[PDB]
């Protein structure tokens, strides 16, 4: 569960604030994209809440807890993420698959067969024992490992930017049967999967343009996401 109060993002990191005065209630069972001129919209959400960068004003809260006393090791860990180039150690498959204590065959062939990587179970013998072909099977195993977090809140931002096109044919397909039934914010500059997302965001002026359904947005005579639809 998520409750965010009046968030205004100002960064001690580099010059000047970015996001300004964002307040809303958001729970699981949703999808959230990020559009705009300068990208990485969801990178502000990840960086703030998972504590990468820092903001100044406002808070993005989980349950009744706010950013203040939230457990640090919990906040930057219990979450999930997907990035463009997050390849991991190629030494051992079941051990990389076991960054934490244990999954073993259960989540191994369970999420592996769930990720289409079960043929990697057919080619390479049983893991803990890497062959790289493009990023397709590579980053497929990657974002598959990420999505294997399996907890309530999953986050991905522009994971399909470098992941090329027809991969989503399976890959977005994989998310189609996955990204549902939990807390998700999913952003792509192709934006194609943001259709059924209950919330959308595009960056103009100082902060996000607006937040609503895609069909409610395209429903008005004039709306942002429509205006960013043609030129893409």
């Amino acid at each position: 569960k998520i409750q965010i109060q009046n968030l205004s993002v100002r960064y001690d990191s580099s010059l000047k604030p970015v996001l300004k005065h964002v307040n809303a209630l958001i729970s699981p069972g949703q999808k959230i994209g990020i559009c705009g001129r300068t990208g990485s919209g969801k990178s502000s959400f990840s960086l703030a809440f998972f504590r990468m960068v820092d903001m100044f004003e406002g808070r993005i809260i989980i349950d009744g807890i706010d950013i203040a006393k939230l457990p640090l090791h919990t906040l930057r860990s219990r979450l999930s993420i997907i990035l463009q180039d997050p390849v991991l150690f190629s030494g051992t498959i079941r051990f990389n698959l076991d960054p934490e204590k244990k999954c073993s065959d259960s989540t191994l062939w369970e999420a592996l067969e769930i990720a289409q990587l079960k043929l990697v179970v057919k080619a390479l013998p049983g893991g803990l024992d890497g062959e790289n072909f493009s990023q397709g099977q590579r980053q497929l195993f990657c974002l598959a490992r990420a999505f294997v977090r399996k907890t309530s809140i999953f986050i991905m931002d522009e994971a399909t930017a470098s992941i090329d096109m027809a991969t989503e044919n399976i890959l977005q397909k994989v998310v189609m049967t996955a990204f549902a039934d939990r807390t998700v914010v999913t952003i792509a500059h192709r934006v194609h999967t943001i259709l059924s997302a209950d919330l959308v965001m595009v960056l103009k002026r100082g902060a996000i343009l607006e937040f609503d359904k895609p069909e409610t947005l395209l429903s008005q005579k004039d709306s942002v996401f429509a205006s960013f639809v043609r030129a893409d």
